[PDB]
């Protein structure tokens, strides 16, 4: 039983431009073969008839509240949410307490993650010691310990020279800087556009990759677009749960390919990111709504959960290439269900989709060839 066949499914791997009725053979935690009609001895068989089989989703924006606020959420609860929403890899932000600005906390997160055993949690480092804004953190030790990106998420880097130093370091190391999330002059209405343009200008001058974690306006999207054409390494994301100057422009942004990836900004709160919502477990049905309304294809939808986020944080995931690890998500685009006390795996409930009928549900999740979630 070292061997798994996913039979009868419809496979989509945008990374390989692969779409069709194929089977998948998994040997030794890894994709061994994709082909029609696979049958081998000593193999578990999953019948994926009527299902869609794709790479495991990757969320590059999750607040796991661990260490510190583990009553809102913790590495285990988030891990469980993640795999139930189709995610085999998640990237946690560093506004923990203590913040992730030293390798002791990096290590705590990696060790906890290995023990829960469900999805692969990749930590991020703070840009500044303390997330305080003044003193730039040790990106070399933090990346070495396992951090895949840096961000001050929950108090964005105001000082424009701090941001410039961060992107220079980032470019040496080969990792993204993530800017502009709010969570736990002054507030101009166009602060966002000015910030994105600043990050663009410093990105071009430094060679550094900047990832915008929140865009709200058409002008913002046009600015991001302008710098992509100019060859600058800038990316951005959007929360599929949030799409239910304009919300209308974001949809246009997803249509036109300006927005690189989906990311939940999963943001557990215990009263009810404004102040932000949980997302992991509903990301897919939300994003399928756009697909049912003809705004994106399924290929594009899956692109934006798999290969595209993978390329931003530079890991070799989000594919079903032969040899890659067998992170596989298997979902039914047409299964109706309800997020409520019966189904919720978060310690928090803070989402406007609570109680709503959702359409699209993950049936299996597989990490490294093992079943880590089953409906
Ligand atoms: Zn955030």
């Amino acid at each position: 039983m070292l061997k798994l066949i996913v039979k009868n499914g419809y496979v989509i791997d945008p990374s390989q431009n692969l779409e069709g009725e194929f089977d998948i053979l998994v040997e030794n935690g890894k994709i061994k073969k994709i082909d029609k009609n696979i049958l081998v001895p000593e193999a578990e068989i999953i019948d994926a008839k009527g299902l869609i089989v794709c790479p495991g989703f990757i969320d590059i924006h999750v607040h796991l509240r661990d260490p510190g606020q583990t009553y809102k959420e913790d590495i285990e609860s988030g891990s469980r949410c993640a795999v139930a929403g189709g995610f085999t890899t998640i990237v946690c932000m560093p506004n923990t307490n203590p913040p992730i600005d030293n390798t002791t906390v990096v290590n705590y997160i990696l060790q906890k993650s290995k023990s829960v055993g469900l999805c692969r949690v990749l930590p991020t480092g703070t840009i500044t010691k303390g997330r305080k804004g003044k003193e730039i953190a040790d990106f070399y030790s933090l990346k070495e310990a396992g951090c895949v990106a840096f961000t001050d998420d929950g108090s964005p880097v105001m000082d424009s020279s701090v941001m410039r130093k961060a992107l220079e370091l980032a470019s040496q190391l080969g990792v993204p800087i993530m800017d502009h999330c709010e969570d736990d002059s002054s507030r101009a209405p166009e602060a966002e556009e000015i910030q994105i343009a600043r990050d663009g200008i410093l990105a071009q001058r430094t060679g550094g990759h900047v990832h915008i974690q929140h865009v709200s306006t058409k002008l913002s999207l046009e600015i991001i677009e302008f710098f992509k054409e100019k060859g600058v390494k800038i990316t951005c994301e959007v929360n599929p749960n949030h799409l239910l100057e304009d919300r209308l422009a974001l949809i246009e942004g997803v249509k036109r390919g300006i927005i690189d990836c989906f990311a939940t900004d999963h943001a557990p709160h215990q009263t009810f990111a404004m102040p932000g919502i949980i997302g992991l477990q509903t990301a897919l049905p939300s994003a399928l709504e756009l697909y049912r309304k003809g705004i994106i294809s399924l290929k594009k939808l899956i692109e934006m959960f798999t290969i595209n986020p993978a390329r931003i944080i530079g890991v070799d995931l989000g594919t079903l290439k032969l040899g890659s690890p067998a992170d596989i998500t298997i979902f039914d685009p047409n299964k109706e269900w309800i997020l409520n006390e019966e189904t919720n795996l978060s310690k928090s409930r803070n989402t406007p989709l609570w109680g709503k009928v959702l359409k699209g549900k993950v049936i299996y999740t597989i990490k490294d060839g093992k079943m880590v979630y089953k409906d």
